[PDB]
């Protein structure tokens, strides 16, 4: 970024007397890329924005902006606070714009208002606005504020001469300026921006530059796949990149397509090819692409594949035709028809896949940003206990919330609305019953995320973590020293010992301090896979460990598949496809594969073989650092008081292993849960929080015994670190 | 729950042109004699009739329509609605022909034999479509209103004729016209019906809530269930209860 973030302005007072006029320098406007008759888009505090023209001014600072008392107000803001300015370059002009005055500005004053206030504010000014601005309009001795209501181009609009202006009667006062409809932007796409920042720059090279793709040569971008679950913002992403871009956007979708009958599929698609060809400023969108063009043997049909046919026809001869872009939407990549997926044309995919937190926190503040809530209910523990959703499914829970919200009150007056608006309100029992009332969509799917360890969960193996960091880590922040070099980093490790849950926190922290993705692998889905006798699901996976460069591919514990065997045997229908993986793995993108097992023995020896994975990391027994570290994870996200002896268990609970010392912190939580449910069955049978579990509940906790390591198994670990002892 | 909402009196007669007075609440709100007075039932039903007819009925009560009270709501003993909507235009000679009771004893001049010696100036102000028994002698004959001269809810002038040829058809289809549209008609696993009740019955008669919230859930639901459940008929106890076009394919 830049210093300070320099669209941010400080207010001053103006010259001119004009309300949707504000004020700059002039090499702030070079710099900003603003002229002299251009629009920008102003935003402000209280989450109010505004649509002025910036005007050159002589006397205005360099780093403050001068304008009047009237976006003073609009804007919520006093003098001497920050403001910032963004460029709108894409406004078009209104068709219709409802305005009605303040009630307290009309009193003592009849008859129509258009003619002499509206019509000589309007006549040729080009005036624009958004919703919920009040303008102050002059006539008549008087000064009478006037106030946008709603405008056919929703967000920002421009006043038109052929705008009809609707100044009816009764009209409303001054409110909490609610927010109830709106068109589309970039701000409404929700946690995309590792991808969307890719496709932004992929639709912004085509906006006005024609000659830097004569200076290419081809155009690079001519197909784009978007693919991932249905409905994550994929027509928003499609119709927010047409809009902020300025083009044609003129969406088409496979059901309308096959909405006509034979001889009629040919008519208005290619129609809409040459609608695109005419307006070259435009872009192309198809939505479900598998209706049209699935798999070969899937096109079970003549009609479906002379339509595939047209399309063909139609995606491979436009190159240099009109500049034009195609974008389509799948489930998945392979489900629509590889033939279609070549190279030349629709080539340039990528996915979007699941949100994160973070991501779904952003998602849930902008559906909940135009609602007006309860302001009591954090909005981050909502969007974190849920798991697996996708944005429309959020949406649905906001909606579901609000029907929550209604149902929970009774029946008011029948139909003013000012009365079920400010008495909006939902409570922390309002979403989780939501949460209960909400059916996911992204569940049983592999997930990509950046998790949150922070590297203080790890005890111990310091230079085991020293050596992980300079596996993974130092590739991507110094690779000019591997390349000094030419040295090919060891991308395979192997985990091997007791079962622990340490070896996925590990992966987790290296995707955390990396800053990279990370995909689970599980073991049921590894049987899964194998029972199903589906191994090329392998590939997709890969495929999207590639897009999702740089990743961590943690591999749960190969060694099932082969104790399902045990006639024996080395390998199985899912273990020689990750080999063909590892040997089609580059060295490149710091895609890593990292593995985790428990017994060694009973593995493929081409694990063994070096290349496809190369060294082995023993994870000890836990110590007593690792033990306060893992009540420390106890200790983390858990309310807990003082007088907490921590030193206490790791002195005699060292036979025991680490889920062994959870599992005391869970019964112990659960008897504080039961003692505090009781201290209420007391208080209910008599008709202070008590927050820290005190230490004999502690020590009953840590009486029972259920020790799930064994001694031999230690010395077979033991064995085979010594037989890896050089 | 409503003030205008209040318990109903049992039915003296079955005349469709008398409805008694309720003199406290005639105190209470203001209503108008004369020709129409605005009444509703239940499940979104408009109907009409005269007041100052009888003056029977006590404090807190009005007596009502026999017709009214088998239909237009669940069953007897519930609320009845009232509404001032004085001086509307004139019909002429709605509901010519029966549907049930024409086939045994004799035909008549269909309107001259039980309609004329009855009535008392108050000249059925009824939805096209609803029923009302009357006779001489049984007393529990029907008509259907099928003609349509007025769009609104009019009074017809007296001593007025227009053409005798309607035919009888059922008997069975003033029951099929609800087809058994009630939540005691229905049967009901009470849990489902109860979320399916909320989810169209927070659609039903707010519009402008649906503005309130900004997102509409309803926007197509699922009935998943064996054959045999009452499936076909779940949906048309939704409806009707509520009160639209049902129109299934
Ligand atoms: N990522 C998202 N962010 C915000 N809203 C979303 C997102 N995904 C879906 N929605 C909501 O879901 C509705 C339909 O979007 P979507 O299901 O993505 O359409 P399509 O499936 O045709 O791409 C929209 O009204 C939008 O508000
Ligand atoms: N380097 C390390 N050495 C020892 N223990 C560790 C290390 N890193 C993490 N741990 C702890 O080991 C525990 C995992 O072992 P455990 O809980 O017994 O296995 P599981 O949960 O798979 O049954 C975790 O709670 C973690 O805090
Ligand atoms: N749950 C129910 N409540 C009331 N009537 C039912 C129910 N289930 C079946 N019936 C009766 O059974 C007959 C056939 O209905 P049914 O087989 O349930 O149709 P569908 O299976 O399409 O819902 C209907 O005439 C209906 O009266």
């Amino acid at each position: 970024k830049q210093k300070n973030r320099p669209n941010r302005l400080i207010v001053d007072e103006a010259i001119n007397e004009d309300n949707s006029v504000v004020s700059l320098s002039q090499p702030k406007m070079d710099e900003l890329q603003l002229f002299r008759g251009d629009t920008v888009l102003l935003k402000g505090k209280k989450r109010r924005e505004a649509v002025c023209i910036v005007l050159s001014d002589d006397t205005c600072s360099d780093e403050k902006i001068r304008m009047n008392r009237v976006v003073r107000n609009n804007l919520r803001v006093r003098l001497g606070d920050v403001i910032s300015i963004q460029p709108c370059p894409d406004v078009k002009y209104g068709k219709r714009i409802h305005v009605l005055p303040i009630d307290d500005t009309v009193e003592g004053i009849t008859g129509n208002l258009f003619e002499v206030y509206l019509k000589p504010y309007f006549l040729e000014a080009y005036r624009p606005i958004r919703k919920g601005d009040i303008f102050l309009v002059h006539g008549g001795m008087r000064a009478v504020e006037f106030k946008v209501v709603e405008t056919d181009p929703s967000p920002y609009c421009i006043v038109a001469p052929d705008t009809v202006i609707h100044c009816e009667g009764e009209p409303i006062k001054r409110e909490d300026e609610e927010e109830s409809l709106n068109e589309v932007g970039y701000d409404d796409i929700g946690g995309c921006r590792k991808q969307l920042a890719q496709i932004k720059e992929m639709v912004e090279l085509p906006l006005r530059h024609p000659a830097l793709f004569k200076a290419i040569g081809v155009k690079p971008p001519r197909g784009i796949l978007l693919y991932g679950p249905p409905g994550t913002g994929k027509t928003l992403i499609a119709r927010a990149v047409a809009n902020e871009t300025g083009a044609f956007f003129f969406l088409i979708n496979g059901p309308e397509i096959m909405s006509k009958l034979a001889g009629e599929s040919e008519s208005n698609l290619r129609k809409a090819f040459e609608e695109a060809e005419k307006n070259a400023p435009a872009i192309i969108f198809i939505d479900e692409l598998d209706a049209i063009a699935p798999k070969r043997e899937k096109t079970h049909g003549e009609v479906e594949r002379r339509i595939v046919s047209q399309l063909l026809t139609l995606m491979d001869g436009l190159k240099q035709r009109a500049h034009v872009i195609v974008m389509a939407a799948t489930n998945r990549p392979n489900s629509i028809d590889p033939a279609l997926r070549r190279f030349g044309r629709f080539d340039r995919e990528v996915d979007i896949g699941i949100p994160d937190a973070t991501g779904r926190l952003e998602i849930l503040q902008i559906h909940t940003k135009n609602m007006k809530l309860a302001d009591d209910v954090d909005l981050e523990q909502v969007a974190n206990e849920t798991h697996g959703h996708v944005g429309a499914d959020l949406a649905a829970l906001c909606s579901e919330a609000a029907l929550q919200a209604i149902r929970k009150k009774m029946d008011l007056i029948d139909l003013i609305d000012a009365e079920v608006m400010n008495s909006l309100a939902v409570t922390m029992d309002d979403f989780r019953w939501a949460l209960s009332q909400s059916n996911p969509s992204a569940l049983r799917e592999t997930v990509v995320e950046v998790p949150q360890v922070t590297w203080e969960d790890i005890g111990g193996l310091e230079d085991v973590k020293r050596e992980l960091q300079e596996l993974v880590q130092y590739p991507v922040e110094h690779p000019d020293k591997f390349l000094k070099f030419g040295m090919t980093p060891s991308k395979g490790v192997l985990f091997y010992g007791p079962p622990g849950c340490g070896k996925t926190l590990l992966a987790k922290a290296i995707a955390n301090e990396c800053q990279a993705n990370f995909i689970s692998i599980k073991g049921p889905e590894l049987l899964t896979m194998w029972f199903g006798e589906s191994e090329a699901n392998v590939r997709e996976i890969f495929d999207k460990a590639r897009q999702a460069a740089p990743c961590v591919l943690f591999f749960d514990e190969l060694d099932s598949i082969a104790k399902a065997r045990g006639g024996g045997g080395a390998a199985d229908r899912v273990i020689n496809q990750i080999l063909t993986e590892m040997d089609g793995m580059s060295t490149k993108k710091n895609v890593f594969i990292i593995g985790a097992t428990n017994r060694p023995d009973i593995i493929d020896p081409a694990i063994l073989r070096p290349g496809r994975l190369d060294q082995l990391i023993y994870i000890p027994l836990p110590d007593e650092k690792s033990r306060v570290a893992i009540l420390k994870a106890n200790l983390r996200k858990s309310p807990v008081a003082k007088d907490v002896d921590l030193e206490f268990l790791a002195k005699m609970t060292n036979g025991f292993s680490g889920a062994d010392l959870t599992e005391i912190c869970q019964r112990a939580c659960k008897l504080a849960i039961r003692e505090s449910i009781e201290s209420e069955i007391r208080r209910e049978r008599e008709r202070d929080p008590v927050p820290e579990i005190r230490r004999d509940h502690f020590e009953e906790a840590m009486r029972f015994a259920r020790r799930s390591v064994s001694d031999n198994d230690i010395r077979k670990y033991e064995m085979f670190a010594q037989t890896l002892q050089q």
